[PDB]
Formats: C-alpha cells, sequence, structure tokens
C-alpha cells in the first residue's frame, strides 16, 4: 500500500492533501507515502517537513499518480488529470460530480474508485469533511467583506465597528448553518451590527443563547429578507445546501434598491450562488458591479488560507484515510457507513443517486458493490 499526494493544480489552488503529522501516523502504521516535491508549499509545509515525517518525496505528478494505491487531493481532478486516472486506485477528494459531466464520464471510464469528501456524512446528517471548509469560508466571508467596504474598493466606505458615537457596518447574514454562524460571529467581534436571516428558527434560537442576543435574528420570510436587505451595508449569503443548486434569494430587481456601494458576498457561488446576479468570479477581479452594488463571488475560498485550510480539512479526513489505508475502500466502507455515503465510482459504476438524476446517467446501488 502506498498512498500519493500529488500538488493541486487548479487556480490558486494553494491547499494540500496532507500534512507532517499526517504523514507520520500513516508511516507509522507501516504505509509508504509518496508526495510530489511542492506539493506543501503554499501551505508552508516544506518537503524537508514532509520528508522528516517519512514521506517519500517524488519529482512528477505522473510518478504519485502511477504509484499511488490511495491518491488523496484536495479538489476533482481537472481534464489535464483525467489521463492519470487508473482502474485500480483510490480516489478520495472533494469531487462536486453534479456540477460536471466530463469529470464523471473521466472517473467511471477510467474506472477508478472515487469517494467524495462533502458527501461522507455522519448518522446525524453532518458533512465532517465538508465542515471545516464551511468554517473557513464563513470567516473569510466576513474579513474580505469588511475590506471591499472600503471606499477605495468601490465599497461604501464603511467601517466594520464604526467608532465610539458613529453607526458600524449593517450586516445582514442570509443562512444560519455552519458557513452563515461563523460569518456572523466573525463580522460581530469585527463591531458590525449582525442580522442573521433563517427559516430554522431553532438555528436562530442557537445564534440567539451563543451571543446573549447581540447577534439579532430575523425570521426569513420574503418581507423580512427585502428589508433587511435593503438596509445592509454587507449582504453575506450563505444559504448552502447540500446537494442541488442553490436558490437565487436575493433578485438584481432588490439589488437595485439597495444602498450605494453595498458589497455582497456570496459563499454558495460554487453552487451557482444565492444571489441572482451571482457569476464566479476568482481572486484576480474577485468584484463586479451590479446596481450601484459590488459583488464578491470567488469559489474555494478556502484556498486563499491555505495553512489554516489545509489543517481543518485533514484534521477531519485523517481517520477516514487511515482506515481507506489500513483496510481498502471496501472493508473501511462496510466498518463506517458515513464514509460509504461518500462512494462515488466503483468499476464503471455511478454509485450516488442525487448525482445520477442531476445529470441524468445510471445510478448503481451502492450495495451491489458494498455487499
Ligand atoms: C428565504 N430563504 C431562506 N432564508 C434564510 N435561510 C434559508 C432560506 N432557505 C434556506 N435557508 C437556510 O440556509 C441554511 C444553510 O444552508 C439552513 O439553515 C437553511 O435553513
Amino acid at each position: 500500500m502506498r498512498v500519493g499526494i500529488p500538488t493541486e493544480t487548479k487556480n490558486n489552488e494553494f491547499r494540500v492533501a496532507i500534512t507532517p503529522a499526517g504523514v507520520a501516523e500513516l508511516t507509522r502504521r507501516g504505509h509508504e507515502v509518496l508526495i510530489q516535491a511542492g506539493a506543501g508549499e503554499g501551505s508552508a509545509i516544506t518537503d524537508a517537513d514532509f520528508k522528516a515525517a517519512g514521506a517519500q518525496l517524488v519529482g512528477t505528478a505522473d510518478q504519485v499518480w502511477a504509484d499511488a494505491d490511495l491518491l488523496l487531493k484536495v479538489k476533482e481532478p481537472i481534464a489535464a488529470e483525467y489521463g492519470r486516472l487508473r482502474h485500480g486506485q483510490i480516489l478520495f477528494t472533494f469531487l462536486h460530480l453534479a456540477a460536471s459531466r466530463a469529470c464523471t464520464d473521466a472517473l467511471l471510464d477510467s474506472g477508478t474508485t472515487s469517494i467524495a469528501y462533502e458527501t461522507v456524512q455522519t448518522a446525524d446528517g453532518a458533512l465532517p469533511l465538508l465542515a471545516p471548509m464551511s468554517e473557513v469560508a464563513g470567516r473569510l466571508a466576513a474579513q474580505v467583506g469588511a475590506y471591499h467596504l472600503m471606499r477605495t474598493q468601490g465599497g461604501r466606505g464603511v467601517l466594520m465597528g464604526g467608532v465610539p458615537g458613529v453607526e458600524p457596518a449593517d450586516v445582514v447574514v442570509i443562512g444560519a448553518g455552519t458557513a452563515g454562524y461563523n460569518a456572523a460571529r466573525i463580522a460581530n467581534g469585527m463591531g458590525a451590527t449582525v442580522t442573521v436571516l433563517d427559516i430554522n428558527i431553532d438555528k436562530l434560537r442557537q445564534l440567539d443563547a451563543e451571543f446573549c442576543g447581540r447577534i439579532h435574528t430575523r425570521y426569513s420570510s420574503a418581507y423580512e429578507l427585502e428589508g433587511a436587505v435593503k438596509r445592509a451595508d454587507l449582504v453575506i449569503g450563505a444559504v448552502l445546501v447540500p446537494g442541488a443548486k442553490a436558490p437565487k434569494l436575493v433578485s438584481n430587481s432588490l439589488v437595485a434598491h439597495m444602498k450605494p456601494g453595498a458589497v455582497l458576498v456570496d459563499i454558495a457561488i460554487d453552487q451557482g450562488g444565492c444571489f441572482e446576479g451571482s457569476r464566479p468570479t476568482t481572486y484576480d477581479h474577485p468584484t463586479f458591479a451590479v446596481h450601484d452594488t459590488l459583488f464578491y463571488c470567488v469559489a474555494n475560498m478556502p484556498a486563499s488560507v491555505p495553512k489554516t485550510s489545509t489543517y481543518a480539512l485533514t484534521n477531519a479526513t485523517m481517520p477516514y484515510v487511515l482506515e481507506l489505508a489500513d483496510h481498502g475502500w471496501r472493508a473501511a466502507c462496510r466498518s463506517n457507513p458515513a464514509l460509504a455515503k461518500g462512494l462515488s465510482t466503483h468499476e464503471g459504476a455511478l454509485l450516488s443517486e442525487r448525482v445520477a438524476t442531476d445529470l441524468g446517467v445510471p445510478f448503481t446501488e451502492p450495495a451491489s458493490v458494498l455487499a
């Protein structure tokens, strides 16, 4: 058994799918760990750090993919990587197959076995590998929203927390899930007057207790959302629905009635976004205009703080990585139903019903390959 970790190849993808701690634990259990030279540098992990932990440093991506029985990544394989996919390999990474027929087809045709980080799901319904990325994105949303509120960024020119005697930014967070909770928490810590909207009153009750009412909570009726958004300096869209696409909760018509220079940060942009006018941008020109407002729609936000997010992710993936390495995909999935819910492809079979219907291709019951 060799576990291989290649360098991430997507635009501004600085994260890596393992850290020296994880390398140490794998090598201690008798597994070889092959890591592409430079793979951790985006995350401030040097080749020397990885080697001291037991990793075999490999000069090329091609050798990692060729030699590895278990291949750990952060993002989905891109076109340039399709020719590296292999029948006898297990790939464990964020896949988002519903968003790519091409990626889905590449995995099936290769016959490879793949497990998606984002559909690994515990009995209580939680998504333990997606969770830390939602936490990072939410906290990032507050700090990037604060920055783009500066007049020198085209924003309204409002300081998050005000100063004594002067109004703070009015911040509206749409969605009180993991991402939204974390956005409201940081925005609140910066001094902003934060209102969180959700249709799940239990989540609002949780926010109300945690901050003793300092974070305002409003039931998200259409009337309430319009009114709050109209008054906001900063709107953070954090309604991320697990699976298919995000609802368009904020219309361009509504945007036209917003304060000039208001900033809208969509952290559901990887699901088409929850604003109507949202188009996925990137760090080069992260913002565009919509009716005198500024939209921030950068996809893959956690990639911008890789030192943090590499650890957040791999801390969460570690026990699954160890199970897969120790026991192989089938035994691991048989023993751990949370991991089985991530099973995506195997030997040309597509194993996600939700992915299959969204693409309109056949689905093979996961039970048929596990039992
Ligand atoms: C108005 N429409 C809406 N407004 C506010 N939150 C919503 C919403 N639709 C879904 N959500 C919430 O989004 C959160 C995270 O996806 C969940 O807590 C949902 O309850």
